[PDB]
Order: structure tokens, then sequence, then C-alpha cells
């Protein structure tokens, strides 16, 4: 026999149970209704309290959903946070796979930089052009250093009221900065896994090996192309109806390309993602 009903979000998926935290804060293993499908880190329950495991009696509908290469391991993920650094490689490439994976999953990405310290004027001045292909076509892109804590501020501000994951290649710094983020004390990430934590000034953030490893699945061709937003109002003008935007005459995109009106690698890791498809 249980209580009154109440809501609450997965803090964690114990295999067979579930640590809910509820609306008012206080986190409660419960068991799992038979009649519950599927239950990740993140997704938004309906709980009842034991008269102290309680249980999941049922799932709301999820805003987005993470999965593996089709099984979901976190839901309700607001914002993706791609971290890049100057070493141990800065590369586009990885940067215009995750986006597309973005736009796929329909959640909004946050690109970040970090290790700007190992950076000089020169340095500088270079990265934060390569950026702007970027924050032209409107995602927002944030210059980072979580030794020096620099920049760290307008990242939490961008993290608050959000749920977010860290997705980036090993050695950018994606431990790093959720740990000068976080300020753990009793806890430490994984450095069914998946776990939620909160940042001191709001906002949740979704974390584990898996999730960070989050990696682009088998997309079909169209899926890839509306993965590059600056392409989007140029559909439809190209020569052909069917124009593939590789060599194909009159491609209204490539010209866009030849113009600069569209950067160059964005064209490029384009082509070299629907390469890697099939
Ligand atoms: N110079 C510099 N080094 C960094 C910065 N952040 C992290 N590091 C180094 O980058 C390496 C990898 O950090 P890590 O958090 O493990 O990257 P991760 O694999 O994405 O979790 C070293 O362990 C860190 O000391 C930074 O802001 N500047
Ligand atoms: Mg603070
Ligand atoms: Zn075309």
């Amino acid at each position: 026999l249980f209580g009154e009903p109440a809501e609450g979000i997965v803090i964690s998926r114990f295999g067979m149970h579930a640590d809910v935290e509820s609306a008012d804060g206080e986190v409660h293993r419960c068991n799992i209704r038979r009649t519950i499908r599927s239950l990740v880190t993140g997704d938004r329950v309906v709980w009842r309290p034991g008269k102290v495991k309680g249980i999941v009696e049922a799932v709301h509908e999820r805003t987005s959903v993470l999965t593996r290469p089709v099984k979901p391991i976190a839901a309700n993920i607001d914002q993706i946070v791609i971290v890049s650094a100057i070493l141990p490689e800065l590369s586009l490439n990885i940067i215009d796979r995750y986006l597309v994976g973005c736009e796929t999953l329909q959640v909004e990405p946050l690109i970040v930089l970090n290790k700007i310290d190992l950076l000089d004027d020169e340095g500088m001045d270079f990265v934060n052009e390569q950026m702007d292909i970027y924050r032209n076509i409107g995602y927002r892109v944030l210059m980072v250093s979580s030794h020096t804590q620099d920049g760290l501020k307008p990242l939490e501000e961008a993290l608050t009221g959000r749920i977010s994951i860290f997705a980036g290649q090993s050695g950018v710094g994606k431990s790093s900065l959720l740990n000068a983020l976080l300020g753990l004390q009793n806890e430490i990430l994984t450095n069914t896994a998946a776990r939620l934590y909160h940042f001191p000034h709001g906002g949740d953030v979704i974390d584990s090996p898996g999730v960070r490893e989050f990696g682009l699945w088998h997309l079909e061709p169209e899926q890839i192309t509306q993965g590059f937003v600056e392409f989007h109002d140029y559909l439809g003008h190209c020569k052909y109806r069917d124009c593939k935007h590789d060599a194909d005459p009159g491609c209204a995109i490539r010209e866009a390309v030849e113009n600069g009106a569209i950067a160059e690698t964005r064209f490029e890791n384009y082509h070299r993602i629907l390469e890697s498809m099939a």
C-alpha cells in the first residue's frame, strides 16, 4: 500500500529499481511497475511513497531520448554541450558530426572550446575565427578554460534551466569542466550508469561514460543534410530537384560554398559524414 502520487525525475536507474527525486527534492529508491516498458535517467515520473521504498507508477512522455547504436540510456535532454580543445585535437569534423546528431535528436547544441589558456594572442584570433563559422550559423560558442575558470560563468548561465550532457572526444576536459562546475564533495563522476546531477546555479546534467560517448548512429542522407542548418534555405533551389549537392550541376549549396556564404569545411565535412554512412 502506497501514499499520494507525486511528480519526480529519475536520478538513476538501479537495473531493477530507480532513485527518484521528488518535486520537493527528496530522493526515494522505488520499485517499478511491471507495466512500465522502459525507465531511464532523466525520465519524468509519477511515483508514490511507501507506507521507505516507493514505486514508480507511470512515465511522462519524453521530450527527447538518447540512445545507443536503439536502446534508451537517458531521457529529456534539452541541451548537449559539445566540448572541444586545442589539444589533443581541434576537429571541426567532430564538431560537425555532433551538430548533425543534435539537429536529428532535435536538441539544442552548445559548442564549448576548452583550454583557451593554451593559446596566445595569435592562437586566440585563429581559434575565434574558426568558431565564427559556428557563431555565424546561429550556434552559441563559449571560450573557456577549466584550469583558470575563465569563461565559466557564461557557461553556467547557459546550463541553467536545462538538462544537459557533455559530449566530446576524450581528453578535451569533460570531467575537468564538470568537476569545476558541480563542486562534488561526496560523489564522483564515473570517471545504466547514467546519473543526473544539479548545478549550483540551476539546470541539471546527466553523466556517465556512455552518455559522453554519445555517438552518431546510422543516418539517411536527408538526415545528414538537415543536419547542416545553414543548408535549409538553399534546399529546393538547386537546378535538379534530386540534386545530391556534390558535383551536381547548378547546386545552390555548392555555389554558396564557392561564394563564401557557407564555410568550406562545413561542406567538406558534410560530404565526409555522408560517406562514412553508406
Ligand atoms: N591547459 C589546460 N588543460 C586542461 C584544461 N582542462 C582540462 N585539462 C587537461 O586535459 C586533460 C584531460 O582532462 P579530462 O577531464 O580527463 O578530459 P576528458 O577525457 O574529456 O574527461 C588533463 O587530464 C587535464 O589536466 C584546461 O582548461 N586547460
Ligand atoms: Mg558560483
Ligand atoms: Zn544541391
